[PDB]
């Protein structure tokens, strides 16, 4: 039987790439996603057709709200009705825009950038085990750059430390269970062609190793270490994959 | 003209030697408080008798809630209309208790943990700000957060985030000439009535006089931060824990 | 054609796990060796019976002194004699024993202790670097307890801690020339019969993911994946194996 | 009768200002040098013009060799020899030059630099502990040890040493009451000999203020760790860095 992960915010960029490299290992995936429901059934509908019965797609908010505890269950619950198991869980869904401390309210982007940031990856993390020869891990999508952070992005920041934080706590906790937790911690990765071709080489200079971002397979291809057998007494540990980014002084 | 100082959870503790200590160096206080009203209410009377018109209390649940940010706001506010300006705030408020993994809702420990480490800092280090001499932040941060305790990954989460904050802050802040440190613990004051085995246990551990800090120690740490010595820190955090952090399993 | 490695302290233990892994995965290897030589001869003999003529050894003293820069020269020549190239430097050798603060000379525990844990592996990065689709790379051999480090092992700490600057001094530097450069962090891995088994159960006993040891080829499954194309973009990061070990509080 | 103190390269700069500010608070003080044989007479001179016999010199040169330990063992016992005590040693000394991995020997360039950085911060704590009140060490570390200068692998990776010393020493002489402890500047001083162009090229990314620090800032934490107000801080490194390693590239 093929085991199964879920993937948060997978409908596209970088959580898309790690979707298809699980499969690509023999995962069944769900596709989590909040308003990408085209790009989601697209991509579910591409692994079907290479593998049928293999992909399902799950629509969730992941912003803080007392709701919040019910839908991550419900995520956990829709891979266990989708394909009766779930061994693998990504957290990769996240808000990210500026707040300055000096049109949203500033309790909607606390409740956005610190729910998907790290209170959902946290209940995601609770209902996973809760509801549990097996390869039992969590991989949570950090940040390379945490701390020297982006100027006015504190809650952006404060919210990817506390998902540091909950690797360890979870790491830690869930170790006599059998599960592992582990986290990748991108550098610039994969700029939105949207964004000026001036300020994304502006970015692309910092970088080391090769003055380029890392493509979402780079990053994809560390969560599958990760999550693969060649890993399993790695746990606590967070892997930056930032082309040496976090090394380069001011 | 006397500096004034915002404490929250300042009734009882580490929060009360720091607010203290800071009305001995001559700072005017605003002791916040959530469910200690004697106790606070208490202090001021004793800081007041030392010098008239130094010392007022203010109470807020810190619990993140829809209106949190009006309560922050209120609690630098209380600090402006008593004594006309706000120059130091010490963000030491903090609930904590376990939250396992696998009878309050997981919602309420959400709010509660997360409100009062993390959130409850970033917004009273917003107002205070937008309402700005020797301006500085400093955050009661955890020396043992990279080797947490079993069972407590909310509080771990707030207390990660709080260093974040204080990283953010102090870099979006520095133009201003606004500060923002942090404080980290070990062991400090362990309670008469948790147990005598358990405490021990933690004391032994201790490299440093195998026993826990006292509150006036972790307030000095506190007190150099925002002193004149401190002009050119920011964005640092001062481990106060005899050397707990450091000892392996 | 096949690439070509060099590991130090590659007789024995973790070091004989990496080199035999990167001989599976198609290297030729440099088995260096300081006293083990019947080990690392059989070792050569048993690889080059699969392969012919993809393993050699080579010998020296990693001790820090006038010579060593010399040595460490020549044991990466030994790899472009052998192989015309030199791909892959693992730097594995490591002298390991207390140093109280309060019969060997302090001096010659210094050597040794910063020698080969800092030292060495800076100079046969050097002579790495000099020498020099294509995929190059260092991995370094750290330490997960560097910052709850053991009582009374202050120039070993000492050591370790330098080889995680070095780890990012060099892959700053080395990234233009396309070098990547990151260590593997154990935490307790192979404790030996001659170790204490008061101290030995005490350690096991405090890692949270199975109450056991990291065998010798879980450390080596780290190493592999850093020198992989699976890790084009990771360089300065340091990968604990430790089940947990370091996050668990005194 | 007054406390003392051994401050390595103390003659100018950071080292001396460590060494003046703690002659203003009481010390008496060893000021160690290696060349600058001139401004360290000189500036013994002037602190027992202050204070009769209160300041001596003691010259060695603290790059790696077989003799360094006896040379460590000195400077110990000229504080000893002179004042009868030794209370603080503060490891200050530093060689720093670039060494690309790609006229100085690489020998002599990993002794020089892995010498003063750590090697001889160890011996002279070893030394320190073993001829023994309020004891202490503090070494100088460095803020951007994560984020490092170019070409610098060596003086890097002694700084990270000396990192790891602060830790290990730490945790091994707290049951000798000894607590050691770091300060980690950013940049201060900048050499008046520099160019301007290089020099305003650091200024402009320190967030706090645009500036370095004086070496009167950097002596200000040392002050501090030395202190009564810091009886349970071991093992900790202050950053004095006016943000600067929070910065992004
Ligand atoms: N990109 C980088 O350079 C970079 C750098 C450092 C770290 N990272 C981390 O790497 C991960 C992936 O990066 P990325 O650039 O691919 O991410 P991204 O495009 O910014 O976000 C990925 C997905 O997050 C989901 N999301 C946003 N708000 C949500 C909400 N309220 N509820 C549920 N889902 C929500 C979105 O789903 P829908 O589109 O379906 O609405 C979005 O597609 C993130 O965790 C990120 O913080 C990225
Ligand atoms: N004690 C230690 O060993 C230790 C170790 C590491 C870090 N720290 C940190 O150091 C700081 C002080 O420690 P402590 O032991 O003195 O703290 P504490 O006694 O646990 O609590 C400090 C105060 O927090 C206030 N508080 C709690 N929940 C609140 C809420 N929902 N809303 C508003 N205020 C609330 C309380 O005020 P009322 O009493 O008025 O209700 C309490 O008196 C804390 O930030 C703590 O996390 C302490
Ligand atoms: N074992 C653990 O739990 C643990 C924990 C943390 C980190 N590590 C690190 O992981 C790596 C491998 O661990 P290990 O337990 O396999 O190491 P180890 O057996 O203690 O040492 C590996 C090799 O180092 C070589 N070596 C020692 N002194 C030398 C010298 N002066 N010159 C040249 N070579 C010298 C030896 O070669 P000869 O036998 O040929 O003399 C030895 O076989 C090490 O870097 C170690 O520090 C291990
Ligand atoms: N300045 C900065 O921005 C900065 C930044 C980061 C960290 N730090 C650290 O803070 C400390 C003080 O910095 P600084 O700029 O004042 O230092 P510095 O001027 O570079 O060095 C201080 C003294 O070190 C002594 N020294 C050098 N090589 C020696 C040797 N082989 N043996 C014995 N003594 C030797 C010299 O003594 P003589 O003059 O008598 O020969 C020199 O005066 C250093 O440890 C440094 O690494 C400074
Ligand atoms: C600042 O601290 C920082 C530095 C490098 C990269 C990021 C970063 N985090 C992101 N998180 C998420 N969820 N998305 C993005 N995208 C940027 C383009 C749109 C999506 C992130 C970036 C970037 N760049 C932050
Ligand atoms: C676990 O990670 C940990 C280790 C040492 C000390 C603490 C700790 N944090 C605390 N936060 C708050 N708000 N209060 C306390 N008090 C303990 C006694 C009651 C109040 C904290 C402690 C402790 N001990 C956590
Ligand atoms: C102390 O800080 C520490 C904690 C956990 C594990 C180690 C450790 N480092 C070692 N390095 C080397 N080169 N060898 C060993 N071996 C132990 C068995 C003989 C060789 C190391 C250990 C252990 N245990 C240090
Ligand atoms: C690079 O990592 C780095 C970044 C900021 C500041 C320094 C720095 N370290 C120094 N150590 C010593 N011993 N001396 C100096 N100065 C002497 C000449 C003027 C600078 C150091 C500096 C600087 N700047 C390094």
């Amino acid at each position: 039987e093929a085991p199964a992960a879920v993937v948060t915010g997978a409908a596209k960029r970088i959580g898309r790439a790690i979707a298809v490299k699980l499969h690509q290992t023999g995962y069944r995936v769900v596709i989590h996603y909040h308003n990408s429901a085209e790009a989601a059934v697209s991509l579910a509908d591409e692994l079907n057709k290479e593998r049928s019965n293999t992909a399902v797609v799950c629509q969730a908010d992941l912003t803080n709200s007392n709701v919040l505890p019910a839908s991550c269950e419900e995520i956990i619950n829709s891979c266990f009705r989708a394909f009766g198991r779930c061994d693998v869980l990504v957290n990769n869904a996240s808000a990210f825009y500026p707040t300055p401390l000096v049109g949203k309210t500033v309790e909607t982007q606390v409740a956005e950038l610190i729910g998907t940031n790290a209170i959902a990856p946290f209940l995601l993390t609770m209902s996973f085990a809760q509801r549990q020869s097996s390869n039992l891990s969590i991989v949570n999508l950090c940040d390379a750059m945490v701390d020297q952070p982006c100027m006015a992005f504190s809650l952006y920041n404060m919210g990817k430390h506390a998902l540091v934080g909950l690797t360890q706590s979870a790491a830690l906790e869930l170790a006599p269970y059998g599960i592992r937790v582990n986290g990748v911690a991108p550098g610039v990765s994969l700029l939105p062609v949207a964004m000026g071709e001036e300020e994304k080489d502006k970015w692309r200079r910092k970088v080391p190793l090769g003055r380029r971002e890392a493509s979402a397979e780079q990053i994809a291809d560390a969560v599958i270490f990760l999550v693969s057998g060649s890993a399993q007494y790695i746990t606590g540990s967070i892997i930056k994959v930032d082309g040496g980014l976090s090394l380069v002084h001011a």
